[PDB]
């Protein structure tokens, strides 16, 4: 996909109010090539340390067995996916992470990039379900400005993505 | 408000995927001066037939008496407000409208414009709560692009607007 389209994704990332990451999928390691300020603000890292590496560095040891396996399928398959990950800030302090993965660019089942958006659980008090839904609606806004969600489908896509995020938080709150 | 700021609002309205309206607060009639495609697509009216009218044309009679009193106070005070109205499309189909009101520009207690954003209840099946919160999330995104929510405050704003939206839905479903 063009640098025209790539620079447009960059601009969306810069102004976005949700944490956004974009990994290159043509490489084996799937390195970070974009990471916006809301994401840096969450994680404690800065651009220097993270661009060019795989996003696993947010995990410690081995604690996300079932969830990394679901990622690895969704990624190889080119499907979107919402999953919760035990993650850690740069100061090692922990946080659960509702991660949204969206295929970007390329062709079906082989996207040029994957987009990832992280919602921090535990920060929203009594309304994690609403707050995750909120996150999913804001993310849908960004996906439309990028071109992945067609305008004619933006409303129903937003509805189904907020619903997925709320169901996920309901399970997580029952773990 | 600056001409440049108004043009920015117009550009946000025209590309947004949520319904957005802008009302001129400097006239007591409080007319619609902007109404974007999703709003037109949900109400069924054209742009030309509604600009310059007050948004109450979506209602009939003296319905929404209490909610309307809440709106009038929040408009006078320059306060944000979320509230459900009975409304009608141009073909007189009725729908319940979760309306989001946001003051725009001016000073506290005295905004230049009010922004309004309409979420249609009854259309998301069993996910009414998550759909409204999702709407609130997209809206906060638009309010940030306008400059009304500070860049760093967006995530907080969103969390709180989505929770407000969700409570209203839960109450609305309890009526029957
Ligand atoms: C776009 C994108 C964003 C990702 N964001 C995160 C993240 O925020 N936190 C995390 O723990 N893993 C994240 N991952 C997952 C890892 O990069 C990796 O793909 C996953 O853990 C499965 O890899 P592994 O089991 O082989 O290590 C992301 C993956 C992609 C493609
Ligand atoms: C920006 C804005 C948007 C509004 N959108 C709607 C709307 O979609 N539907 C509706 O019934 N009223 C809407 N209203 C409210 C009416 O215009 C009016 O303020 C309300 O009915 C209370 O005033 P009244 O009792 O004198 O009619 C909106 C008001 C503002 C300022
Ligand atoms: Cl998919
Ligand atoms: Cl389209
Ligand atoms: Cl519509
Ligand atoms: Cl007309
Ligand atoms: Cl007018
Ligand atoms: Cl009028
Ligand atoms: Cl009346
Ligand atoms: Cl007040
Ligand atoms: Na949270």
């Amino acid at each position: 996909m063009d640098q025209k389209q790539f620079e447009k994704i960059r601009a969306v990332f810069d102004r976005s109010g949700v944490a956004l990451t974009l990994v290159d999928m043509s490489l084996p390691e799937q390195p970070l090539v974009l990471a916006n300020p809301p994401f840096l603000r969450m994680t404690g890292y800065t651009e220097g340390q993270i661009l060019g590496f795989n996003c696993r560095f947010l995990q410690r040891g081995d604690e996300n067995a079932q969830a990394r396996a679901d990622i690895r399928d969704a990624l190889k398959l080119g499907r979107e996916l919402q999953v919760v990950l035990r993650n850690y800030r740069a100061n090692d302090e922990p946080f659960d992470n509702l991660l949204f993965l969206h295929p970007v660019g390329g062709r079906p089942g082989a996207p040029d990039y994957f987009l990832g958006s992280q919602f921090e659980l535990g920060r929203s008090g009594n309304s994690e379900e609403a707050a995750a839904a909120g996150h999913a609606g804001a993310l849908t806004g960004e996906l439309a400005r990028i071109g992945t969600v067609a305008a004619r489908l933006e409303m129903d896509s937003r509805r189904h993505l907020a619903q997925a995020a709320a169901a996920l938080v309901r399970a997580w709150e029952r773990r």
